[PDB]
């Protein structure tokens, strides 16, 4: 389609951007409410406390496992009873199905730091982190994105299934289901059920993400390719279930970990390496050491 030059022209390094204030309301609205679930933690049931951890560390898996590595970048392949896990775990998560989630990942990496990169850490923290969530998208990137392959991604039937049925199965995954349980089974409080089951682990899930888009693009370090700026951070490899190791893994997109290291602080890669066990995930990349060690080259 077009685009309006006023929002691509630029005598410095960011162009004007459109405000979308349905996205900037609702993001306000939900960490509004997620910080008002933090103080209700203590009134919380123990149940709900496990609930809502476990319901933290499945969403996180079918992103990292399965909407980055799994679809994202075709590191691994999985079989069938993984493959409905991931795809339902993704939609717990709620960020942007399958399809474009990869789309606009297969683009952060091939133009990685430039205006077709939906994640621009050039432009700075805010818009990297949740700023690019409330902005229209710069021209350049569907002007650019728009040559990757997805191809991979169209075949596969199930991927463009949750792409169909998104905002059933997201308000059902994401907000009601999540906070029946609790207030149905444990004898929660509907009031704690939402603020805390729904609106705090959702947020949480967020930033735990965004972090590895923000925060991983400036603090870190670069033991493996110095000019170009994703870093190596432990907090986000922990606050992340395992891809925090980004300056490893922008230079290594198809390892089927995130890092150098399987099992260091990839909680995935455990899981991943547990579902190869059970015969689950077979065709697992891992790059040769003599690889890694042929890039100190930076
Ligand atoms: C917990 C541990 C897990 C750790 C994870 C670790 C991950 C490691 C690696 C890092 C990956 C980055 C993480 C990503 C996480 C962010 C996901 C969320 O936050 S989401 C959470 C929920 N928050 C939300 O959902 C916020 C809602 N988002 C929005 O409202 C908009 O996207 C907007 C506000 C950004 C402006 O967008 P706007 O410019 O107005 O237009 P539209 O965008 O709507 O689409 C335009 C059309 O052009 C085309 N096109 C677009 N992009 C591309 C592309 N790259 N290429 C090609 N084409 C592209 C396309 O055809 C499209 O049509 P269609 O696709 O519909 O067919
Ligand atoms: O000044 C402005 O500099 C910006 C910085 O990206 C250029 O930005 C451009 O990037 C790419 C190509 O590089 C184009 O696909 C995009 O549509 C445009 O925004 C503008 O074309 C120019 O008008
Ligand atoms: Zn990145
Ligand atoms: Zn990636």
């Amino acid at each position: 389609d077009i685009y309006d030059p006023t929002y691509a022209d630029a005598a410095g390094p960011s162009p004007k951007v459109e405000y979308v204030w349905r996205n900037i309301i609702l993001m306000s609205l939900l960490h509004l409410g997620a910080l008002y679930g933090i103080t209700l933690i203590p009134t919380c049931k123990f149940y709900t406390w496990l609930w809502g951890v476990f319901y933290y560390f499945v969403s996180a898996l079918g992103i990292t496992a399965g909407a980055h590595r799994l679809w994202s970048h075709r590191s691994y392949k999985a079989r069938l009873p993984l493959r409905l896990f991931l795809i339902i775990a993704n939609t717990m998560a709620f960020q942007n199905d399958v399809y474009e989630w990869a789309r606009d990942h297969r683009a952060h990496h091939k133009f990685s730091e430039t205006h077709a990169d939906p994640h621009n850490s050039r432009r700075g923290f805010f818009f990297s982190h949740v700023g690019w969530l409330l902005v229209r998208k710069h021209p350049a990137v569907k002007e650019k994105g728009s040559t990757l392959d997805l191809s991979d991604l169209e075949a596969e039937k199930l991927v463009m299934f949750q792409r169909r049925y998104y905002k059933p199965g997201l308000l059902m995954m994401c907000f009601i289901l999540p906070t029946l349980v609790p207030w149905y089974f444990w004898g929660e409080t509907f009031q704690n059920s939402v603020f805390v089951a729904t609106f705090l682990r959702y947020a949480v899930v967020l930033n735990a993400t965004w972090l590895v888009n923000s925060a991983a693009h400036l603090f870190g370090y670069r033991p493996y390719d110095k000019n170009i700026s994703p870093r190596e951070n432990i907090l986000v490899s922990l606050g992340a279930v395992g891809e925090g190791f980004h300056n490893y893994h922008h230079s290594f997109p198809y390892d089927y970990s995130a890092s150098e290291y399987r099992w260091h602080i990839n909680f995935t890669t455990f899981f991943i390496d547990c579902m190869a066990a059970l015969g689950l995930a077979y065709d697992r990349k891992k790059v040769s050491k003599a690889a890694i060690l042929a890039r100190i080259k930076r």
